[PDB]
């Protein structure tokens, strides 16, 4: 079924909730013992979400190897993203050793340090130039190179340096600024025109790592951020793109990453950015 009727079916009858509540129904049960132990109840931000054994990422360090982070691994699509919790006070080190050790080319940020006037994730990046910062637990550097704001994004070009090593390498940092407090975007031309960007520099093909993407918790914006993504990329790659069912896709995804699409507000978003995107990905 064409989704865009789908959608009009949905609206009209008002059954966004009954929808969305299904997928919560259908959506997979995997342990995630590691993410419970004990000794990992710091490196948390929320309880009640945790990574799949299965599919979370691992550091490379025998002391301790758990990082709040999800491989989702899209096998038609041909594409990979790691989902993270925006980082806390005591993980910003393990953040950069993962975006290090998974040779990723960008990280996508979906929040403001603070919202709602409570804190959602650390600074973890330098805001001047002549100021960079040491994580001394991973034995990195990391140095602003330069900042490109925009009236609905903002683009940094930051240095990491491996210190053991000597190593260095270019991260780019896409940062979306301007997602309300509450609720999501009334038109999504301004979060597709920010995909897009991302798109055009590199960071989502085959020749880097996976790049990492998160938010507050790593479910939410940052679903409706590779949602879209993969969807739009099958209707590109598909004889028929009205075969695209955003839903079979998303029960995909949460094998992966429990809870990706927090409301059915989130829900009905991802359908209309699809919808919106596709009239440029057939050729118009």
């Amino acid at each position: 079924m064409e989704m865009e009727k789908e959608f009009e079916q949905i609206d009209k009858s008002g059954s966004w909730a009954a929808i969305y509540q299904d997928i919560r129904h259908e959506a997979s049960d995997f342990p995630s013992r590691v993410a419970k132990l004990p000794k990992n109840k710091n490196r948390n931000r929320y309880r009640d979400v945790s990574p799949f054994d299965h599919s979370r990422i691992k550091l490379h360090q025998e002391d301790n190897d758990y990082i709040n982070a999800s491989l989702i691994k899209m096998e038609e699509a041909q594409r990979s993203y790691i989902l993270t919790q925006g980082p806390l006070p005591n993980t910003v080190g393990h953040f950069w050793e993962m975006v290090w050790e998974q040779k990723s080319r960008g990280v996508v940020m979906l929040n403001r340090v603070m919202e709602k006037g409570s804190l959602k994730c650390a600074q973890y990046w330098p805001q001047k130039e002549e100021k960079e910062m040491i994580f001394e637990d991973t034995n990195l550097k990391l140095t602003l190179i330069s900042e490109d704001i925009k009236s609905y994004y903002t683009v940094r070009q930051l240095e990491l340096e491996n210190l053991t090593t000597q190593e260095t390498r270019e991260i780019l940092h896409f940062h979306y600024t301007t997602w309300p407090d509450f609720g999501v975007p009334e038109s999504p031309a301004s979060f597709l025109n920010f995909l897009f960007k991302v798109r055009e520099s590199g960071s989502l093909s085959p020749e880097h790592g996976p790049v990492v993407v998160h938010c507050s918790a790593g479910i939410g914006r940052s679903g409706t951020f590779c949602l879209a993504d993969t969807c739009l990329l099958l209707m590109d790659k598909r004889k028929d793109p009205s075969s695209v069912d955003i839903k079979k896709v998303l029960l995909e995804m949460r094998k992966f990453r429990m809870g990706l699409i927090q409301t059915a507000d989130q829900l009905r978003f991802s359908y209309l950015a699809v919808i919106e995107g596709a009239k440029f990905i057939m050729g118009d």
